[PDB]
């Protein structure tokens, strides 16, 4: 059998403060990605961020845990998945630190820190992924804090300097032969929200200098798959709850980028779904449906 990590990318999951606490999109999303997990398997779950619309947790016995998060991913077949969690805007306007600290209460809960870097070694092989879950609120400041609702400048500048400094130290370093970076805002998206002019300017940078296999965010309420012209890949998977359909930025990404885009009104939303083997590293987009409606492989690293 062909060695194989696979895993579920799933954003902006985070349900409602009102009763019942979740949509009916992240009830749908809950299901589907059970049905994958059932049926095709997945080693972990990755949160791209905004865990709790729409102000976050107070603490980490918030009740919201288990209302949004525990209760709703509770079918039979997500019971010892684990998760590894980074946070959103959203997340931020509450207690990230909670969240931190949810992962003693809760084994499946992991989030260790704002940010961190995860490794593993693809089953029956020598194959390595190295995975980097990046606080984008941190490094270029909370969407939430300004009316532009775009991060305009990170809150401080000793932390967004520490971040950074950590990335590029990591990604000279990474050896791995699948390196992915994860973060909840976007460097590139066609949608309401757009390309994080932050991230563009300061991570692109470095995904591209250390051939990192492709970064994965949420932020924009869709499902967007994009490559630019060095084969770098863009996963947006943050229709856990909401689909804006919105193509407000779709001239503000670089000509031939989106390789495809699905934000249908209607849908109820969706995910990625990610399998790496030593040949390559799929990644499809499938709908709240169940549907697959792209797929796409990306190489390892020479
Ligand atoms: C953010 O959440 C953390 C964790 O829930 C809060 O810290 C806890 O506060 C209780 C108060 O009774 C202490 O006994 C615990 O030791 C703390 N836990 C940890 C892990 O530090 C913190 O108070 C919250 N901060 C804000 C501003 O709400």
């Amino acid at each position: 059998p062909t060695p194989i990590l696979r895993f579920v990318a799933v954003g902006d999951w985070g349900g409602v403060p009102n009763a019942p606490f979740h949509t009916a999109r992240e009830m749908a999303n809950a299901k589907a990605i059970a049905t994958t997990v059932k049926t095709l398997g997945a080693d972990f779950i990755l949160s791209l961020g905004d865990n709790f619309y729409f102000t976050g947790v107070h603490d980490a016995k918030d009740k919201r845990f288990q209302e949004t998060f525990e209760d709703v991913f509770s079918d039979p077949s997500l019971r010892n998945v684990p998760w590894h969690v980074l946070a959103g805007n959203h997340d931020h306007l509450g207690n990230v630190s909670a969240q931190i600290a949810y992962s003693k209460i809760s084994k499946r809960w992991n989030f260790p820190s704002p940010y961190y870097r995860l490794r593993f070694k693809i089953p029956r092989s020598n194959v390595s992924v190295a995975i980097f879950m990046l606080d984008t609120v941190t490094l270029c400041g909370n969407s939430d804090d300004f009316v532009s609702q775009q991060p305009e400048r990170p809150r401080n500048l000793a932390l967004a300097r520490t971040q950074l400094a950590w990335i590029k130290k990591q990604l000279a370093a990474a050896k791995e032969d699948y390196v992915l970076v994860a973060g909840h805002y976007p460097v590139w998206s066609i949608a309401e929200h757009g390309p994080t002019h932050c991230l563009v300017k300061q991570l692109l940078p470095l995904l591209t200098t250390h051939k990192v296999t492709a970064y994965l965010c949420g932020h924009d309420h869709n499902l967007q798959y994009l490559q630019d012209e060095n084969g770098l890949g863009f996963v947006l998977s943050g229709a856990g709850n909401f689909m804006d359909p919105s193509k407000k930025h779709l001239r503000k990404v670089p000509n031939g980028y989106l390789r495809f885009h699905f934000g249908a009104e209607n849908s109820l939303g969706g995910f990625a779904y990610v399998e790496i083997t030593p040949k390559e590293m799929s990644v499809t987009y499938i709908e709240a449906s169940g549907k697959s409606l792209f797929k796409t492989k990306l190489p390892r690293r020479a």
